[PDB]
């Protein structure tokens, strides 16, 4: 059977990505504009203004290759919870982190819970140094790991000191 990451997996991206309703330029390099849940490329137009609940199909549907790849690989034995929050790393860190070499990739697919959940945990790191963002989104991650609604997943990632 093929996965889908649920609503309370969106939401829980979404609370982490934050929304914003009109279209504008994130950074002054950047080639086109972000609106809603960091939705960026060329369907971007200017002064385009979304409502939040439009926000949450655009980031479904950015986050279809996440999806894709977590799903590809991914024991079948997860909860659903365990497969969204995975779909949430590989959005926010790349696919690269799941390759079948890396000890996050092989946990993923045998199905190794507990493992895939230490592994989790250590998504804290920009450039090999802690960063307090990071271990928010994670501590987040882990709760929605967890089976926590995102609403207390969001809660106990913010509450990281």
């Amino acid at each position: 059977v093929s996965r889908n990451i649920s609503n309370n997996g969106i939401k829980f991206t979404a609370a982490f990505e934050g929304f914003r309703g009109t279209a504008y330029r994130a950074t002054p390099n950047e080639k086109y504009l972000t609106i809603g849940y960091g939705s960026y490329g060329p369907h971007v137009e200017p002064g385009k203004t979304i409502t939040p609940g439009q926000g949450l199909l655009l980031l479904n549907r950015d986050m279809a290759k996440a999806v894709a790849a977590v799903d590809a690989v991914a024991h079948h034995s997860l909860t659903q919870s365990q497969f969204d929050a995975v779909c949430d790393l590989v959005y926010n860190a790349g696919a690269g982190v799941i390759a079948a070499a890396t000890g996050t990739g092989k946990a993923l697919r045998s199905g190794d819970v507990a493992t895939l959940r230490a592994k989790l945990a250590l998504f804290i790191n920009q450039n090999g140094k802690p960063l307090l963002g990071l271990r928010r989104r994670t501590a987040g991650r882990l709760a929605l790991f967890d089976g926590k609604p995102w609403q207390e997943a969001e809660a106990i990632g913010r509450a990281v000191k």
